[PDB]
């Protein structure tokens, strides 16, 4: 038996409200089917940030949606190499987000997540470390589900108080801000108002493929500032008419079906999985990293005077255990990595749990 | 009442057999939610690759899966601009490759379509034209319907030729492929039994989205010649590491669906709206252009000495008859298509003969 504790994709099972969405798929195909493309968008794009609480983002009626988080990447990094933009990312990152910028020839240059950590500290380390004309956030961060919103406004207020005074373009990866909503002390307040009143140029990324267990039939959405938008939305369009319709009924009963619930089906899972991790490995080789956001995914740091990450992932995998080490996080230097490792936690607790029994059992050698 | 006949997105309704299909999307998301990426994978290219009559990929079995064709482009285009190179691209073609790889910075250079008419041509017409390294078709074209397997396999037998003797990337979009299949004369040969044998550089692009009604749920397939299959590999899953295993499942039972019918509820359709838009426009202004294959789009030359397509497109419209003007397909001119109008055909049969008789109400007026 196999465990797959790698990639984030979600592989839990439906709710019992999931399951009949699930059911009521054939008359979801056929309302699409009858009714306009762009009534889905609209229903869609208003469900999700009506869910998020960005009610600024439905007044400027500008977002754009596409198949996937990395495609909305792939239009930002058009508009990067057409303006001649180099790009300072955050590091730890998963490596996709580098690799597909990368892959786009866009310049990329490292920026370490704790600049930060000090509220107090945001402006004048931003002011001495970034000199590129793009900064690309991910926040909450994958893997460490690090977040400003553990300084409530001013940590991303000082963010975009930099870009504007600096004339950056400030790029953001909100993939895993749902698990922020309805935190009492974290739940995101709307980035819209403040990304729009600041006047800097920006461009936004939301996703629903991290958030629900809809097997990656998904939608993501890209918001820019006015300056920039009209050449976003040509670049945009370039790569695809629309959504399918169809997905985007679907998602729309499931961003409706959280809001009915609070969350509380995406919430529960995780939390099963990350306390089961946190128990299993407490005192083990491999340290829990507490995240400021309890995010989809659990980062653990090797405490051993020899073993690295690497060996961890070895001696795991040959039980057939997998997780990933984090040189698949440090994209600027791998090595850096070597004292990490990252697991999933949007998976089946009865599966997350024997993974975790066999886990300990190999790290207790 | 609007008329779309603009895009050539799939808008017909579910045949009988389909209709199945619709009903079992619960019984289809749970086998996949069980199941295995790698099962839906393989199943879907499997029932893909033998619909089409491609043995030869599925030995090969290096055929990597996207959201979409364009996203597949995109790939490609990641390939094209690591290399430097510059891409000789058909024209006239639809102009959303020009432009997506022109927003990738990738420099483009048209060759007309008229310089595969003539097989025993071909060669040296490419050997004058073709002055970039990389040489992009689109087989059967968008939107003439035109076809190499006009000339059996010899018309890109002797483009292979050509791309091999002289070291030329060949780029092809196989999107409309699915319609020259079952044809008598017509039907694909194995491509990538060429591709291979030759030895010719190659990325080659397969489509769902424009042969069933998937409501853009859909897959698209890239393969690449084994010299830069790990280079491609690798942008590839940069952009994703899966589709959706439950959109594998559906669109493999579409799949299936039509290798039962010999693709009959898809051609049906397109044929009974093709032969209304020819007989509805014959005598008028708008000239119908006879495809090589009855792709999902039909395109038509404007016989008038004053008005352009941008005329037709705008009077249509103003009755809410939408469809495109050929300015849209002549990327590197686009002047030039202002002789020309396309007008999509995976439609529902009655929506689209009302939009005929209207066309064609609107037209005699002028
Ligand atoms: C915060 C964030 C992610 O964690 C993320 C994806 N996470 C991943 C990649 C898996 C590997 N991806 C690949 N090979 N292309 C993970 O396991 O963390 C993406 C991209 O989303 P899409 O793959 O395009 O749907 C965007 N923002
Ligand atoms: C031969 C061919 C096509 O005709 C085609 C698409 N046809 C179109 C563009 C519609 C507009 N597209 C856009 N704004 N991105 C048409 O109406 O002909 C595509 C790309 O397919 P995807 O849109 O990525 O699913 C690839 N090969």
């Amino acid at each position: 038996m196999k465990y797959n504790l790698a990639d984030a994709h979600t592989h839990q099972r439906q709710s019992a409200s999931q399951q009949s969405i699930v059911s009521r798929l054939p008359q979801l195909w056929y309302e699409a089917e009858e009714g306009l493309q762009a009534t889905y968008e609209k229903r869609f794009t208003e469900a999700f940030f009506q869910l998020h609480r960005q009610p600024t983002a439905l007044v400027k009626n500008k977002t754009m949606l596409s198949y996937a988080a990395s495609i909305s990447t792939m239009v930002a990094g058009m508009f990067l190499k057409k303006e001649r933009l180099a790009v300072t990312l955050i590091e730890p990152c998963f490596d996709n987000l580098y690799d597909v910028l990368a892959n786009m020839d866009v310049p990329l240059y490292p920026i370490d997540e704790s600049v930060f950590y000090d509220v107090d500290r945001i402006y004048p380390e931003l002011e001495r470390r970034v000199r590129t004309d793009a900064l690309f956030l991910v926040d909450p961060n994958n893997p460490t589900g690090f977040s400003l919103l553990r300084h409530g406004r001013k940590g991303f207020e000082e963010v975009v108080r930099f870009c504007k005074d600096h004339d950056k373009l400030l790029l953001i990866d909100f993939c895993f801000a749902s698990f922020t909503l309805f935190e009492p002390e974290l739940a995101r307040f709307d980035m819209y108002e403040l990304l729009e009143n600041s006047g800097v140029r920006y461009l936004a990324i939301e996703d629903t493929g991290k958030t629900w267990p809809v097997q990656d039939a998904k939608c993501a959405l890209i918001t820019a500032s006015d300056d920039i938008w009209e050449t976003v939305y040509n670049l945009h369009t370039s790569v695809l008419l629309n959504v399918s319709p169809f997905v985007l009924n679907m998602l729309t009963q499931y961003v409706r079906d959280s809001a009915a619930d609070r969350l509380a089906s995406v919430r529960e899972v995780l939390t099963r999985n990350r306390e089961c991790a946190r128990k299993t490995l407490d005192g083990s080789i491999l340290e829990y990293q507490e995240p400021v956001v309890k995010v989809s995914v659990a980062w653990f740091r090797v405490d051993h005077p020899e073993l690295t990450a690497t060996d961890v992932h070895r001696l795991l995998s040959a039980d057939g255990v997998y997780v990933l080490p984090g040189r698949y996080f440090y994209w600027s230097e791998p090595s850096k990595g070597d004292a990490y490792v990252r697991m999933a936690l949007a998976r089946e607790p009865e599966m997350f749990a024997d993974a975790m029994a066999l886990t300990r059992q190999v790290l207790d050698r």
